[PDB]
């Protein structure tokens, strides 16, 4: 819409007062015109069709239970934006300031949150798998992770390749956790999972066992189910990225860990230098080897801890 930009005020999925930019023009539309080419949020209104309508509001206060997830989407659709562009430098997912858009209501029921090549789409969950999705800001973060890996590696969403896509957006989608340090963790959508559960979460990057995910790479799921299981052996190199910000040793094998800021520094450089649409979790091993050595020197620790961390996994 061509309006007025603004700020409007409404409430998350988990009830927290927020303040959402809006553009104005004979309605209140989520629509941000302080980023980019705008971010936009769209009511899907229960249906398949995307991305539906520009969310409009007569009184741009948006504290109605339906406008609770779309608030969410909104918000942090401006948080991981503020992300890549602060510290990374990297403007929206393509580099070139790209327009965000997600849709919320996304079918009826749905439990999921996925990136379908052009834009973001939220289900509500069924109120008791998963309550709405855009209400965790990892889960926000993870799935623009996607647009961004779109871009750059390109990585295909089958087998090594797609488990490593799965993983770089478990990482940065944690990282962009960290960085509102709003509640943080290394667990993967504990916001909107369970509500009746407590304490538990979609899969874990410091523990990817816990649920079942291989945390090693002998470990790792070599059928043909989820189109070779790129949800499941992202917890390999979940278990790796982990070692690499927080050290401990995993099987025997002692890593020093350097921090999330120097992991998030490694990953992304690999991601968007180094990294091909078909690269497996050892090609990303030299890929996360080469990209310490640049920005932190071969004989450095940032290159060791590196080393270490993939070996615990068994990454050669
Ligand atoms: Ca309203
Ligand atoms: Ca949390
Ligand atoms: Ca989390
Ligand atoms: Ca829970
Ligand atoms: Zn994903």
């Amino acid at each position: 819409i061509t309006g007025t930009s603004t700020v409007g005020v409404g409430r998350g999925v988990l009830g927290d007062q927020k303040n959402i930019n809006t553009t104005y023009s004979t309605y209140y539309y989520l629509q941000d015109n302080t980023r980019g080419n705008g971010i936009f949020t769209y009511d899907a209104k229960y249906r398949t069709t995307l991305p539906g309508s520009l969310w409009a509001d007569a009184d741009n206060q948006f504290f109605a239970s339906y406008d609770a997830p779309a608030v969410d989407a909104h918000y942090y659709a401006g948080v991981t934006y503020d992300y890549y562009k602060n510290v990374h430098n990297r403007l929206s997912y393509d580099g070139n300031n790209a327009a965000i858009r997600s849709s919320v209501h996304y079918s009826q029921g749905y439990n999921n949150a996925f990136w379908n090549g052009s834009q973001m789409v939220y289900g509500d969950g069924d109120g008791q798998t998963f309550i709405p999705l855009s209400g965790g800001i990892d889960v926000v973060a993870h799935e623009l992770t996607h647009a961004v890996t779109d871009y750059t590696a390109g990585l295909i969403y089958q087998n090594e390749s797609g488990a490593i896509n799965e993983a770089i957006s478990d990482i940065f989608g944690t990282l962009v956790e960290f960085y509102a340090n709003k509640n943080p963790d290394w667990e993967i959508g504990e916001d909107v999972y369970t509500p009746g559960i407590s304490g538990d979460s979609l899969r874990s990057m410091s523990d990817p066992a816990k649920y079942g995910d291989p945390d090693h790479y002998s470990k790792r799921y070599t059928g043909t189910q989820d189109n070779g299981g790129v949800h499941i052996n992202s917890g390999i190199i979940n278990k790796a990225a982990y070692l690499i910000s927080q050290g401990g040793t995993h099987y025997g094998v002692s890593v020093v860990g350097i921090g999330r800021d120097k992991l998030g520094k490694i990953f992304y450089r690999a991601l968007t230098q180094y990294l091909t649409p078909t690269s497996n979790f050892s090609q990303l091993r030299a890929a996360a080897v080469q990209s310490a050595t640049d920005l932190y020197g071969s004989t450095s620790q940032e290159v060791a801890s590196v080393k270490q961390a993939f070996d615990a996994v068994g990454v050669k």
